[PDB]
């Protein structure tokens, strides 16, 4: 499952569509990063230059212009062939293949840009372009605007109007198109057999980044070469850091571990955690939280589906969460004023659900509070947790403890679609899987 | 094996010495790096700061202050403890913990950076300051300068001499401690050991990225995370592109892959590279092209000590390769002439050896053509390669052949210890590794 | 004759009429200039500032808010009163008196405008924003969308579109009101009776910075304290340099000295220029380029009207230039031919005519080959010259003689009112002015 | 008077003389500064750049390479030869004409400043600069520097120390020449008469505009075109504003006027401040507190000399003033007590003297409080002044009075010269030239 040539070039005209005539869309590529000296960080693509292009090379622009309402076309800026550049660095899909490729109109070189680009613009009406998001961009777009500006003598002008983008673009990727969806099952499928291997693999006296290690090379196996963010791997009070990622801890005999992982595939995120005891056997006190924390998703996932919300599926969580804390004794007094004074937010201290893409957090409307109403098409995580520090001021056994239960969801016409209910959950059933692997 | 506070120590003393009277150092630490949107990637701490410190946290100055002869003193800028950043994003040191933890005299709040650090500089005579390197760094030492320059009325001076330290710090780093060598030691066996697997598990039909996936998970159960670069598995014709890393092609029976990868351990560079038959056995044209680049390296390893240079040695592997270039025929005429003319340049068109340490190009003055004279404690590479372009002017048989190996040396008092030389390079004990795992 | 504080609230109104509903303007004082080290220039506000506020601070942004088609108000932010710096540096307007001195609804202090501009552009569609004219307002401007677009948890929004108000503000300025006409027609006697003073001053062996101290003097006299751009008095070959401004040299009995000077009244500007001899008597070689520069100058405004152009006007100007130049041997052959290759350019390098107004080179749309059509209420200047270089090959007697000839028109319905007519251009009416003044 | 060539290569030499060998001095031109729109403010050379070479253009550069201890020369870029450009906007010295007219060994055009900077910079120790003065310059300097630390391959260094020229070029400026006297005698002469003029044209009914323009007429005409500052007429309370420049009332019949102004000739500037009846006769009270400062600065006078300090004298004119507020009833109670408690400072408020030079606020180090010893040669001002705010708490005749009285004056080997005495201050006098004045 990926994304096809046909699907980027349907993308780049339904926001042709949306654009007023006269106009002109301008998509910058992420710059290279440095990681230490002359050494640079894989490359990352902007997710929006990515969604509107499916190319990973660096010093590259996309400009749309729909000149009026029937005429439009598409000019890529890329890096030009160059031998030696590429003897040492890597091929470069250069101007004479790119229209092809892509399936853009035309290709120019990426060094002739402040030559070129004033000229598209010149006496266009509005320029779309979504500015503060790189330094490099936006010095392009004022010199291009500049050049014009200035330029009346030689009968040049500069559109007025300059409208960001990233609204109208980032609606359209809150709706995933079928073959997104696919692409986002497959990340799902390959971030769960990654959890389920850590879970096999796990024993005490291994270090929280071995089961990042083992989990890193299950998305490798399944090509999805880079998670999606940095790897969590939370044993005992480390549980209680929301996104732990020193992994440094040798894991305990009886600690609980939190693993929250996630693959980029095709440019997707995957976005799972799960928790489970070291030592294969959760003990009452972790059952006893645990429990908690399940119910909040089982019933988190019986109720999404379109017409609710992100909002009143956390009402529901909160109860669940407020009533487990009264029974067990780590809060005290009557469920419904500890709700209305937010009693669980010490213990429960981040949102249910965000929306999920070519980001992890991904693009889109919330809405206030996340009210937002719910479409199918939309894809988000939920990930309840309740995380008991280790000087909470509750009955001690409970202390240190850090659970979240986190799976990624598509809104279906019907409810909902779990992406990740292939990596188990149930106490019961995570304790099998791993006296299973204990026995070899 | 790792560096210790007493080591950290023992450097910023060794500056402090070489540092004028009435003088202060300033090393900042790396900005955090965005990947995507609001995640960054895994954060790499600035290769000097790190050198002094040993602290692996951003928005941290490490401040040196030489009052006099006698008189010297240190103050670190550092993040805060607060519960809630923690909480979220992880443990931070904080200003109590950090005089006892790294070794210095004081520690203040990184946000106060803007209030303290002119007060440290005001009467000083020399700030040492690595200009250029991070924007960041440069606007609070060009604030903290203007406002003692400005400041006469209440009776600041700002220092007129500013030093690159630099220079000074990069010959400290150019000579590896006995400790260092010993992690630098044990880096080199980790990525040795990496190396192994890879020609363990080779099989035609797996992709490049396949072999990465298996080279980073030995990293990272011996305690190394992350590569110190990014893994180049370059196979067939992608052997011929030196720093090929999209790893993206299913490897074919009858073709090489050029294996280059190497660890990050405690900071310090694996540097490995090996190339070898996809289907265990080379072919004639292959071995060919290998006992050539073979014998350069082996020859190479018979040679540096101190009192030679990477110039003296590099004109030996050159004679080499055009001598074993004219027996196959790939160059034609008089091999003193060809010498003469850089006839090999097409073929091996990059340096023998770098410097190796906490950068994987790692810091030094070379000399003019590499002529420094060698002497103990130096790290180095040692990386002869033959890269037969597919549209060579060649005998056919050896078009898109590219192969490299590459070792990791130490000079020592008496030649060179090569700290990778448990991965095998000889032919015959390629073969018989992989054919031994091809068994089962 | 001034502008006064219900001109300023009109322009205003009008500029909010023309502005979309749920939408800000933001408009920006002039930053103050080092003249050098810590002095500065005597302050000069922004021109389209001005226009809008009559206001002549600096650190102070105008903000019209048009919240609906219906419901609109103004916010200035300004410098507060403070005691320690009125005591300097003068009395400043502050908050409490702004709303009636200046006609806005509310002053807010120029400190608090980044606590207090994210919260005036919250949930509108368009900001009105001039780019790239100050970089200290397009930080401003940038750091308050970007808290918007990021303040999302905390229910903000930025606008999506930024429109550029000077194509419509500068329209504005192009069609003057009686008013500012009547501030023209005084700037335009206060710069002729300088223009006066200089004829009536000038002798052989004064320099040429004497004529422009008289100049400065005369204006000042009147209230116009500065001038609209830095004087020209250019005598004998200095007077072949369009804008020559050293005048550093001693006027010589036997050349002639081009004056182009005009006041700045009300932030409105003159520009005229006169041309005559040094001794009062023009040569029989100075007169004749003279005759072909005051035809040109009296046949244009004789044309001048609604419904021609500056092209037009231009072309009549370009004629009567070759014919007499082909007369007096400067050009040779057939007029018609000359003109066709553009033969007078070498001796008449530039515009005949710019728009007037709070700048010299006033703003305005002119049309590809300034062929604009006028209408009434536009002002500009009429300059035709003819400069002979010292080394022109042209008969010798007429090498090194520079003209120019400039008066200042208002558009009316009938054809144009000339503002600086009040000194004199026949060569016979300047001869006797100068006879008169010689005499004593 | 002037500076002649030989005294700027004379600086040039004894900057040299300091500098380390293997080093570069880089000092640069002043940027143009825009006025507004496409106008820009009357060029003014940056005081340090003028001081090495008297010229008056943009864009360029001066550099002084001291290859070793007898070794040294001078490269100037500057702007090229242009014909368009001199045709419009005025002579440029260029490449070929500048060794000669400047006397530097070596000149080359501003355009190629970025491909030949770092080459001279090459292989040197030091380089000196004035970082932070202008971020064009910065831009270059730090552009210079990155290729050569850059550059190692191409065996190109950057030299690791950059040294302030600032305290060593301002403690040169701080000690005057006596060709440099001569030209601030003569400043001061210039500005003496403009004050005497002003005082002889003063009447009620004026704007204090116009006496500023009277100034500005004189300083005109001895070839001083430009004042040292924006020019400070306030009459009545006015006055108590110290660097009040609006200068836009009429002046009453019964007020004093301050003047505060003075000439820029050759570069250098005079300051002069009388305050005068504007009907040419003091009241009592104005008389009293007039004779208050007047003996201040008399006193000052007598005192001034090697070995004494400004915040010596400072110290003897306190006395005086506080003496004198006591015996009028405006401070109250036991003078030492008084002084002790700074009581004078709500009517004296600012310092007695600054140096004076290139700068009105002339560059050099003042030592803590102004206690630095004088020497001959130096230049300063001596300006007492009492300001009575309309509002203050004290007898009513006192309100609304400001009054300072303001010489320039050189220390010599045997006391001081005043350079401005020319212009009268003895109240007596003051009365009998505006009597004589008035009576025609
Ligand atoms: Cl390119
Ligand atoms: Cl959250
Ligand atoms: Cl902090
Ligand atoms: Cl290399
Ligand atoms: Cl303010
Ligand atoms: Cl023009
Ligand atoms: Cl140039
Ligand atoms: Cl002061
Ligand atoms: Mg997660
Ligand atoms: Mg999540
Ligand atoms: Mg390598
Ligand atoms: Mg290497
Ligand atoms: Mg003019
Ligand atoms: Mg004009
Ligand atoms: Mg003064
Ligand atoms: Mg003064």
């Amino acid at each position: 499952s990926e994304i096809s040539r046909q699907e980027f070039q349907r993308r780049r005209q339904a926001l042709v569509e949306q654009m007023q005539p006269g106009s002109a869309a301008l998509i910058f590529a992420a710059p290279e990063v440095t990681r230490s000296a002359d050494s640079e960080y894989p490359y990352r693509q902007n997710s929006d230059f990515w969604y509107f292009t499916g190319f990973n090379e660096p010093e590259a622009v996309l400009v749309l212009i729909k000149s009026d309402d029937t005429h439009n076309h598409s000019v890529l800026f890329n890096r030009v062939r160059d031998l030696t550049a590429e003897i040492w660095f890597g091929r470069r899909l250069g101007q004479d293949a790119a229209p092809e490729k892509l399936g853009v109109d035309r290709a120019l070189a990426f060094s002739e840009i402040n030559q070129q680009l004033y000229q598209l613009l010149n006496g266009l009406d509005v320029v779309y372009h979504a500015q503060g998001e790189y330094a490099y961009a936006d010095v392009i777009v004022n010199s291009a605007l500049e050049k014009l500006r200035k330029g009346s003598r030689q009968n040049l002008t500069a559109p007025a109007t300059m409208i960001d983008w990233r609204p109208v673009v980032h609606e359209m990727r809150l709706f995933k198109s079928p073959e997104e969806i696919a692409v986002l099952r497959r990340a799902g499928e390959i971030t769960a057999m990654a959890h389920t291997r850590a879970m096999e693999k796990c024993r005490p006296g291994m270090f929280e980044y071995h089961l990042e290690g083992e989990i890193h090379h299950e998305f490798n196996r399944h090509g999805a070469r880079y998670p999606s963010y940095n790897t969590i791997v939370g044993s005992g009070e480390n549980g209680c850091i929301l996104h732990y990622t020193e992994n440094e801890c040798e894991m305990r005999d009886g600690d609980l571990v939190l693993i929250d992982a996630g693959c980029e595939y095709k440019g997707y995120a995957g976005d799972i955690t799960r928790t489970f005891p070291v030592n294969g056997k959760f003990t009452q006190a972790q059952r006893e939280i645990y429990d908690i924390v399940l119910e909040s998703l089982e019933t988190s996932l019986r109720l999404y589906r379109p017409g609710t919300s992100i909002l009143e599926v956390t009402g529901e969580v909160v109860r669940i969460m407020v009533s487990g804390l009264v029974k067990l004794g780590i809060l005290k007094g009557d469920v419904d004023e500890l709700i209305a004074q937010n009693a669980h937010r010490p213990f429960f201290m981040h949102g249910l659900s965000h929306w999920l893409g070519l980001d992890v957090h991904d693009v889109g409307v919330y809405g206030q509070d996340r009210s937002r109403i719910l479409e199918p098409g939309m894809v988000l995580t939920v990930e309840p947790g309740l995380y008991i520090a280790p000087d909470a001021e509750v009955p001690e056994q409970y202390r240190g403890i850090g659970i979240r239960i986190e799976d990624d969801i598509v809104i279906t016409e019907t409810g909902n679609e779990n992406l990740t209910a292939s990596v188990v959950k149930k106490p019961e059933e995570i304790e099998a899987l791993m006296v299973a692997a204990r026995k070899q």
